[PDB]
């Protein structure tokens, strides 16, 4: 329902997966691989086959939009 | 390269345009009051938006925390 939704899911000998569901009904994933890699993934509100966008950042670039974001 | 472009709204927040190594394009609005929206653009189409998303203050630095380790 509302409130922020994480679930985190290990890939073994890959990384890490988070599905992300926002306050706002939204929903994103984000994968970050072992060697750096982030992959941003962000599905339409209502149907999770559909991919509306995709985004790959190396880890620099995954720290600077996190400063960024984050305050 | 990364390329990031910051621009104030005056009275309203902060703009910032963000060009990565993949030449893929979003922009990043901070409002004072808090409420983040992120703009995702089509690499070779400004006019197209691609995805969009809202996220409090709170939020934000939840997420900012998972990309940023």
């Amino acid at each position: 329902g509302s409130g922020l939704n994480i679930k985190e899911n290990d890939l073994p000998g890959i990384g890490k997966k988070f599905e992300i569901e926002t306050r706002s009904h939204e929903k994103m994933t984000i994968i970050i691989h072992d060697d750096g890699r982030r992959e941003i993934y962000r599905f339409n509100d209502r149907d999770p086959d559909e991919l509306l966008s995709n985004i790959s950042l190396d880890d620099s670039e995954a720290r600077q939009i996190a400063a960024i974001l984050g305050g």
